[PDB]
């Protein structure tokens, strides 16, 4: 198999300025059914929450489509647009 | 052309239309209209404009489940999720 490799969970992490709320709220919306559901990702936090639901994401093959939705609201909230390309395009595919 | 399931979509759920439009822009991609384009397009029912939208740009089923993940939380029964899921189908 192939080793987890975090690192992409970590950018998302060390890049969006949304609140734990809004992020949440992302999570609610793209979480497979076999991803953990938000509740069980906040008590399991031991630190940055973000960084444990991006970490849930990349585990279950949605970083994707997690970064795609906090883009979006990035967007709404006039982040600026190569900033959000540039996140894109490190997160990558999944 | 044969919007069955953004219509059965729509009659489904119970979600508000802020809630809708909350999981819309979590799951739009790139290449589908931003929330603010589909209200102010929709001349009919929100919801039908935007489960319409999701099945031209083949997003219909994450839409899905987007709405399927808020209603679970406002215990909407298990089968009626699974239910709904099953007839909005693959994209």
């Amino acid at each position: 198999g192939v080793q987890a490799d975090y690192s992409r969970a970590e950018a998302l992490a060390a890049w969006t300025r949304l609140s734990d709320e809004f992020i949440g709220n992302c999570y609610v919306s793209v979480r497979p059914r076999h991803a953990p559901a938000w509740e069980v990702v906040v008590a399991s936090a031991a630190g940055s929450l973000r960084l444990e639901a991006f970490k849930r994401a990349h585990d279950h093959d949605f970083l994707d489509r997690l970064a795609v939705a906090i883009g979006n609201w990035e967007q709404k909230a006039q982040r600026p647009d190569h900033e959000i390309a540039q996140m894109l395009d490190q997160v990558g595919d999944y």
